[PDB]
Order: structure tokens, then sequence, then C-alpha cells
């Protein structure tokens, strides 16, 4: 596991989705380390099938063909180099572990794979592992199609093929052990933990049996006796047969209710208002905070027919997105993951993006480097949300207020709200269609604080808005509904 195993006082990770290992290594050194980020979720580092139709989609990386560390992100040398260099500046690496399945059961036999390993999907042959037909669930699945036909039946969901993907027999010790050997190699290299991909589609007990095999973390960088951080991808928005809570014994779980509900609120859809967020967290029926991995969007649902559908806020909706991410990073609930994306050409037919397959920025299938511009944005159509001032400064906010309680909530009964974290930070939102102008109790020591949304503290100056806090802890906040960023945030370390 439940402990993130970030360096003490670093409280977020970022998904550097489809980034190459060498770019992540550099990003750790030049940015993530200095700016107090806890760690990086990386794309699946194990060999996957090449998909040519369409041309190299992002989702080809969720069709394993071996556990060789050999992908469009880089080779094993490059992967090791990244883990080392990131750990050495206090930034952890968490691996997206794709362990429920191998590649599509309909895929062709051959060496069209990211490391050139052979496989024969039709005959269930993966000699680079090795797996054979004995190692898959084909006989155990009881549906006529061999696929998942109803999510109301937990057995189907776990024992049958998810969109045609060959389903590993996770009951078998052979298979559990093959997966563990992969994960343990990663741990010994210096990885801090794992996203368990497609956890809904495995039995909690099978996952447990894999996790029980795992090494303690590498003592070059971690305290003796450290267990790998585990967060399991389970989409459970409530009202379905399989529940998040089934997986609490194994580690944390993705709380997909979080972004779905928050997006709907901040969009002001379905009658929802920001003032309703006063009891955000368990009060909204979420899992326990100490079980939750939270996020506004992830790599799936930012394309807009995942968990949350069109309510999910993304970099495409930058203004409201920064508000949602700001609220998340200020609020004590959950352990926070920040998304970092690339741009693609969206093309909505009947409200589905038929271009939602498009893979990372590339020249002829070779992933582009991340270039850094003078203003600290990225080129090559990497969006780099994690470098937006409004987000990076809120990542720092969360560090600064770590451990401080939810306090001093205020709202106007509509869509203006505020709250603080003990005596170490305070944040104020206007999401109404009129002016915010109020004097609020911040819980903070009197003084002058730089707003870290509009600017930064530089020496003994602020580059943006300044907040003068009275002796009694109150301050005026004045925020127009036409402000570019209609929220203000201050904390102990932005005080002059
Ligand atoms: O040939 C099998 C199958 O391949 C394609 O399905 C892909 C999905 O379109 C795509 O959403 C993706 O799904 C995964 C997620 O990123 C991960 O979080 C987790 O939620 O599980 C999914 C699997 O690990 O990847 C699949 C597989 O590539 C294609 O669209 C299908 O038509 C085809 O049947
Ligand atoms: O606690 C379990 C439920 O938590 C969440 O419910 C939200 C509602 O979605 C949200 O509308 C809001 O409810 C307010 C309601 O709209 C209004 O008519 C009433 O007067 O005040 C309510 C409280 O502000 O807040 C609740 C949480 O308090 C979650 O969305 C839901 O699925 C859970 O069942
Ligand atoms: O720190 C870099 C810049 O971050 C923000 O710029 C964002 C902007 O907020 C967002 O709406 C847009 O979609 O992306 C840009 C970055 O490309 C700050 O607003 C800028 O002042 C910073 O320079
Ligand atoms: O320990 C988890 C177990 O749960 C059972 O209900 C399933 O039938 C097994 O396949 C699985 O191994
Ligand atoms: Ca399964
Ligand atoms: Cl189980
Ligand atoms: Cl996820």
């Amino acid at each position: 596991q439940y402990a993130p195993q970030t360096q003490s006082g670093r409280t977020s990770i970022v998904h550097l989705f489809e980034w190459r290992w060498v770019d992540i290594a550099l990003e750790c050194e030049r940015y993530l380390g200095p700016k107090g980020f806890g760690g990086v979720q990386v794309s699946p580092p194990n060999e996957n099938i090449v998909v040519t139709n369409p041309s190299r989609p992002w989702w080809e990386r969720y069709q394993p063909v071996s556990y060789k560390l050999c992908t469009r992100s880089g080779n094993e040398n490059e992967f090791r180099d990244m883990v080392t260099r990131c750990n050495n500046v206090g930034v952890r690496i968490y691996v997206d572990a794709v362990i429920n399945h191998m590649c599509g059961s309909g895929a062709a036999a051959g060496t069209g794979t990211t490391c050139g390993s052979y496989c024969n999907p039709g005959n269930r042959e993966f000699p680079a592992v090795p797996y054979s037909a004995w190692d898959f669930n084909d006989g155990k699945c009881k549906t006529a199609s061999g696929g998942i036909e109803s999510y109301n039946d937990p057995y189907q969901v776990r024992d049958c093929q998810l969109v045609g993907l060959l389903d590993l027999a996770l009951e078998k010790d052979y298979v559990r052990s093959m997966i563990a050997d992969y994960l343990n190699k990663l741990i010994d290299i210096g990885v801090a933990g794992f996203r368990i991909d497609a956890s809904k589609h495995m039995w909690p007990g099978d996952i447990k049996a894999v996790l029980d095999k795992l090494h303690n973390l590498n003592t070059n960088w971690f305290p003796a006796g450290s267990r790998p951080f585990i967060f399991q991808e389970v989409i459970d928005l409530g009202g379905e047969a399989i529940k998040s809570s089934e997986y609490f014994g194994n580690g944390r779980v993705t709380e997909f209710k979080y972004g779905a509900k928050l997006g709907t609120v901040v969009r002001k859809w379905s009658g929802e208002k920001m003032s309703y967020l006063k009891n955000w967290g368990e009060g909204w029926g979420f899992m326990p905070s100490d079980r939750a991995l939270v996020f506004v969007d992830n790599h799936d649902n930012q394309r807009g027919h995942g968990a949350g559908g069109s309510s999910i806020l993304t970099f495409w909706d930058a203004r409201l997105y920064k508000i949602a991410v700001g609220f998340m990073l200020a609020h004590p609930y959950g352990f926070t993951r920040v998304m970092s994306s690339y741009r693609w050409a969206r093309n909505f037919v009947n409200g589905e993006d038929v271009n939602d397959w498009i893979g990372p920025p590339n020249n002829n299938g070779v992933i582009k480097e991340v270039t850094i511009n003078a203003d600290t944005t990225c080129g090559n159509d990497w969006v780099c949300e994690h470098r937006w001032r409004e987000i990076r400064n809120m990542v720092w906010f969360r560090n600064v207020v770590d451990g401080q309680p939810f306090a001093n909530w205020w709202d106007n009964g509509s869509n203006q709200v505020a709250f603080g974290r003990g005596n170490r930070g305070f944040i104020v939102f206007n999401n109404d269609d009129w002016q915010l102008s109020s004097t609020l109790q911040t819980g903070l020591p009197g003084g002058t604080y730089c707003d870290v949304i509009s600017g930064d503290k530089v020496g003994n100056s602020c580059t943006g808005i300044k907040v003068y806090v009275s002796s009694d802890g109150t301050a005026q906040f004045s925020i127009s509904n036409s402000a570019e960023d209609p929220f203000i945030a201050i904390h102990a370390e932005s005080k002059l």
C-alpha cells in the first residue's frame, strides 16, 4: 503493497505515457527530481506484438509476446539506465505489468514483434517465455464464444478472453511463477512497484499468489524490508458484479469513480455543483483513501469512451482540466497520479473518436524524442501537462501540505469553493458564471503568499498574484469567471 515507496515527502507519480526510456531518464534528472515528483509510471516494458493495421497503435503494447525488456521505448540496457538514473535523483519507476493475457488470439504467427521473438498465437505458442497451450484458460472459459459476453458473471470476466486476448491460466503455479520471475527481475533492477493491468479480469487470489513471490525492493535505494507498491487497475464505477473491494488484500486499487464524478462536477453536468465536493472522498462512496490510486484522467479514458465517458476531463479541456487536477492535488484523499500525454488528431464520428488508436508521436513508427523548449514546454506534440505551471506547482503544493488535515471548507452554495490543509496551504476555486469576491479564513499564518497558479515565488518576489493574509488568517480572494485560471493556491513555501 500500500505504501507508494516514493522518497519521503514526495506525494505524486506521473504517467509518462509511451515515453522512451532515455527521455524519461533525462526527464528525471532535469525536471522530475528537482521539482519534487515522486515517480513515473512507464508504459509496458516487455516485448509486444507489432500491429500494422492500424499502424502501431498505442494499444499494441497491451498484447505481450514475451517478457524481454525490448519495446519501442527501448532495450534492456536503456531500461536499466533509466531506473538507475531516476532512482539516483530520488524519482521512482513503476512498471505497467501486463500479466492477464498475451496477444490477440487471432494474430498471425511469425516474428512481427518488438524484439523479433517468434510466437504462434493460433497454437498458443510463446517460446520466448515459454508458454504453450497448457498455459491458457481456453478450457476453463464456459461461454460459447470463448469471450467475455456478460460482465454480470465474474467467472466469464476472469476466465474468458478480453477482446480476443489469449487468457493466461493464472491458477497454475507455472504461470504465476513465470510472471513473478519477470516482475522480480524488474524489482532487482530497481523498480519500486507495479500497475497491475486488467486486474478485474483476474481472480484476487491468483494475483495474491503472484505478489507473494515478489522480492523486497533494491536496498541500493530503498530501506531493507520494503515491499513493492501495488496498484491494481479495476474499473468499478459501482453497480456491477465485481467490486474494487475484492482486491484490497493485494494492494491499492484505481478509483475510477474519482475522475468520472469529478469531471461531471467540474463540467457542471447532471445538476452537479462544486459545492457538493465538501465531503469528497469516502463521503462520495469511494474506497478508503489508504487503498486508493486517484487521477483525473488515464491513458484509456482520456480518449473518451472509457470509464467516465465524455465527462472525463483531459488536456483537450485545458482550463477546466487544471481546475480538476488542482482540486485533486490539494485534497488529501488518495495517492495521486498525474497524466502526461501526447496530442493526436481526434475525429469524432457519432461521438466516437475513430482516431483513438493513434500511437505516440513517431517518424515511421519510431517514437520521437521529447524536446524541451525555452519556456519549459515540450515539442514533438508531447503535451507534457506535468510541466504546466498550474499543475507542477500543485504537485509541489501536495508535498508541502503532506499530512495536514482537510480544513476550513467554504462554498457559496453553487460552484465557488475553498479549503485548506492544516496550517500549510489553502486553495480557492471559482467555477460559477459570475465574480468571486470573498474574504475567507485560510488557516494560514498572516503574511504575503505568492499564488502558485498564476506565478512563482522567486527570491523575495512573486511573479504572479499576491495574497495578503491577515493576522487572523483571513484574506480576500477576487477571481473573475473570465480568468484564464479561475483558482488560486498558496502554501507555506510560497510565503514571502
Ligand atoms: O487483438 C486483440 C484486441 O486488440 C485490440 O484491443 C485493444 C483495446 O482496443 C485497447 O483499449 C487496449 O485495452 C487495454 C488497456 O490500456 C489497459 O489499461 C487495461 O485496461 O486492459 C486492456 C488490455 O490490457 O488494448 C487492447 C489490446 O491491444 C483491438 O482493439 C481489438 O479489436 C482486438 O480484439
Ligand atoms: O455517498 C454515496 C453517494 O456519493 C455521491 O453522491 C453525491 C451526488 O452525486 C451529488 O449530487 C451530491 O448530492 C447532493 C444532491 O445532488 C442534492 O440534491 C442534495 O440536496 O444535496 C446532496 C449533497 O450535496 O453529493 C453526493 C455526495 O454527498 C455519489 O455520486 C453517489 O454515486 C453515491 O451513491
Ligand atoms: O510551464 C509551462 C507553461 O504552462 C502553462 O501553459 C499551458 C496552459 O496552461 C495550458 O492551457 C495549455 O494547454 O498548455 C500550456 C503549455 O503548453 C502556463 O499557462 C504557461 O504560462 C507556462 O509557460
Ligand atoms: O484463488 C483464486 C481462484 O478463485 C476461484 O474461484 C477460481 O475458480 C480459480 O480459477 C482461482 O484460482
Ligand atoms: Ca483472465
Ligand atoms: Cl480470488
Ligand atoms: Cl490505470
